[PDB]
């Protein structure tokens, strides 16, 4: 029942009307499961990001639990920091921090990474997942959306609305959740799965860095989604671009065994991530100036 629901989800969000301290709402995208905001906290002149989700439109109501229960106060480095969570009237509300170089989603329909900027983009997602992966954590939605920046060319993890909770015992998961193009093979096809989907899911979002789309991005979702589970792993439009580093690199990701992909503990020791520049390599591929 929805009451039920708004009454567990009040016995973890911090109690209180967070609209007191918050005014000058900006909107900037409707990601996920909800629209997401900026706004001043008055009392201190800082800025915020607001994540506001209804529970009236939701497909499953079930998934807003895990970032106010799975992402509560998690701190990391390269992951997008959670201040506060509350409930107000009938949507869900997350202040958080607020990245202010975008998505990575603007640079890849818009410009090309040199392999220098792609290895720092993965250094930093990879950084973060072993992390998120040795706590039992799945992102199950990693793509370009999911990829914040600083102005100073800091990369950060978001878009936690689809994650989930592995730990001991039960270790798998068999739920078809995500985004259609960046999901694994054995995704399509319902399978025990663990943190390794988001491995295969950052090998596509690699094809996105080198060609700004993840593969048959040019068919209807349903039209691929089925597209990819007979075939073998997809190779990019532009292999003669890239260099046998980078190839060597995304062949121990997308492969179609999940024991036989790398995982992200195993793959910070990699050849490819020396060639990551500094995060000020970045910063000449935002709106600044191009
Ligand atoms: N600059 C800035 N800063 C902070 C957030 C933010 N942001 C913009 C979103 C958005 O709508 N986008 C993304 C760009 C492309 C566009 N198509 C759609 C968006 C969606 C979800 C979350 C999230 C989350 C968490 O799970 C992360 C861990 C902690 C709990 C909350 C954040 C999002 N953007």
């Amino acid at each position: 029942s929805h009451e039920q629901f708004r009454a567990a989800l009040q016995l973890v969000v911090d109690p209180g009307d967070p609209r007191s301290y918050l005014d000058n709402f900006i909107k900037i995208g409707e990601g996920s499961t909800g629209i997401v905001c900026i706004a001043t906290v008055r009392s201190s002149g800082k800025l915020v990001a607001v994540k506001k989700m209804d529970l009236r439109k939701q497909q499953r109501r079930e998934l807003l639990f895990n970032e106010v229960v799975i992402m509560r106060d998690y701190q990391h480095e390269n992951v997008v920091e959670m201040y506060n969570s509350y409930l107000v009237g009938d949507e869900l509300w997350v202040v958080m921090e607020f990245l202010e170089g975008g998505a990575l989603t603007d640079i890849v329909t818009h410009t090309r990474m040199n392999e220098e900027q792609i290895a720092a983009v993965c250094l930093a997602v990879l950084q973060a997942l072993s992390v998120l992966h040795a706590q039992g954590v799945i992102h199950r939605d990693i793509k370009s959306d999911s990829i914040l920046l600083t102005h100073d060319g800091r990369v950060k993890l978001s878009d936690f609305g689809f994650c989930a909770q592995v730990s001991k015992e039960v270790p798998r998961r068999k739920s078809l959740v995500g985004t259609p193009y960046w999901m694994a093979p054995e995704l399509i096809s319902r399978l025990p799965y663990g943190p390794e989907v988001d491995i295969w899911s950052l090998g596509i979002m690699v094809i996105e860095m080198v060609d700004g789309e993840p593969p048959y991005f040019n068919e209807p979702p349903l039209k691929a989604m089925k597209m990819i589970r007979d075939n073998l792993p997809p190779r990019l439009k532009n292999l003669h671009k890239v260099s046998p580093s980078l190839k060597g690199f995304l062949d121990r990701l997308l492969v179609r065994d999940p024991a036989q992909r790398a995982t992200a503990a195993e793959l910070l020791k990699h050849p490819f991530l020396a060639k990551a520049g500094p995060p000020a390599s970045i910063v000449p591929l935002m709106r600044q100036n191009r």
